[PDB]
């Protein structure tokens, strides 16, 4: 199947396109590729600096009837400089205009870590720590779930919280909403089994990010792991004739992830979607998931002292 059921019943297209540092000059045609060849799902943020040009593509192809707006699944995150009750509904309205969009499919408080409102979204002291929100995350949960009762939004989730965090939520006095997704990074090298386990048991969707290993991050070093280029996962790749990244995207479907490859490159924007004509073997599947190292691409050393810095506790 190449949708999964969220708890809020609607279906989420296991495969998505990821925006995050696609170029703005770059995004519009990869998202226009992306729906031509057959992704119904795009995963955006207001912090990617990039959603009026994501937008852009999305309308194209609804006018051009490419595709039904009820056929996308349209997803996008709250930065953590909007966390307070107040600013919610306003950076969604935002994101909407950005994206020209009257709903989204699913809303992601994007750190549980809140910060300082304003122009920055890292706000810094002159030491170079991030200046924290004192607004309570199960505060910013209510103000998301108005969100769904005004329409604006179909579904809401987390990303990047932990499992105590996970927790917090579902025990939230008056819960009205449980999160759909919970939305983490995961790849062969941070194989996340206990938190996955978690989310699942508790019929949280879990979305992996950075499956590739993120090779483009900004902060990469020449002699990091490196996914693509490990020889153990390649030997894989060729044993199904398939390339490494298909492999690498593969592994979360068949966890029962929804997965978000990024890329802005055409060829690898088609390459990356067929991977729904072969199966792994369970024996690959616990290969694969015998690399782990915890091995983090996201996490910023500035925000390690945040009281709700999420990769401090084991998961
Ligand atoms: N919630 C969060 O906090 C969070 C954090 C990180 C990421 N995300 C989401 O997850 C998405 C994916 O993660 P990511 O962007 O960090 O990294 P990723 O998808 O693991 O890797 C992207 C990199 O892989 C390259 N690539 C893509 N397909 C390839 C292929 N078939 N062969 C070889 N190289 C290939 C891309 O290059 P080209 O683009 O040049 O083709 C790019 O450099 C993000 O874009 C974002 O939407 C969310
Ligand atoms: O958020 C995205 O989707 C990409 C930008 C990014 C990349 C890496 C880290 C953090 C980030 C935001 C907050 C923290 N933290 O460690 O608490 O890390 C944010």
């Amino acid at each position: 199947a190449s949708r999964i059921l969220l708890n809020n019943g609607a279906k989420m297209p296991i495969l998505g396109l990821g925006t995050w540092k696609s170029p703005p000059g770059q995004v519009t045609e990869a998202v226009k590729v992306a729906i031509d060849v057959g992704y119904r799902h795009i995963d955006c943020a207001h912090v990617y600096q990039n959603e009026n040009e994501v937008g852009v593509a999305i309308q194209e192809k609804l006018r051009e009837q490419v595709v039904k707006r009820e056929e996308l699944f349209i997803v996008s995150k709250l930065w953590c400089t909007y966390h307070e009750k107040g600013l919610v509904k306003g950076a969604c309205q935002k994101t909407l205009s950005d994206l020209k969009l009257d709903y989204l499919d699913l809303y992601l408080i994007h750190w549980p870590t809140g910060f300082k409102p304003g122009k920055e979204f890292f706000p810094l002291d002159e030491s170079g720590n991030v200046v924290p929100s004192d607004t309570n995350i199960l505060d910013t949960w209510a103000a998301m779930e108005e969100l769904v009762d005004e329409g604006l939004v179909k579904a809401i989730g987390i990303s990047n919280f932990n499992h105590l965090q996970v927790e917090m939520i579902l025990n939230k006095p008056g819960l009205k909403y449980k999160p759909a997704v919970n939305q983490i990074e995961c790849h062969p090298y941070l194989t996340q089994e206990k938190l996955i386990q978690y989310c699942q048991s508790k019929g949280i969707v879990v979305t992996a990010y950075s499956p590739l290993g993120s090779p483009d991050r900004p902060w990469a070093k020449p002699e990091d792991p490196s996914l693509l280029e490990d020889p153990r996962i390649k030997a894989i790749a060729a044993k199904h004739n398939k390339t490494t990244a298909q492999v690498l995207i593969r592994f979360p479907m068949q966890r029962n992830l929804v997965v978000i490859p990024k890329s802005v490159t055409p060829e690898r924007i088609a390459e990356n979607f067929k991977v729904f004509d072969f199966e792994l073997s369970s024996q690959d599947m616990t290969t694969l998931l015998s690399y782990n190292r915890n091995w983090r691409v996201c996490a910023l050393l500035s925000c390690t002292s945040h009281k709700d810095y999420p990769f401090h506790e084991e998961f």
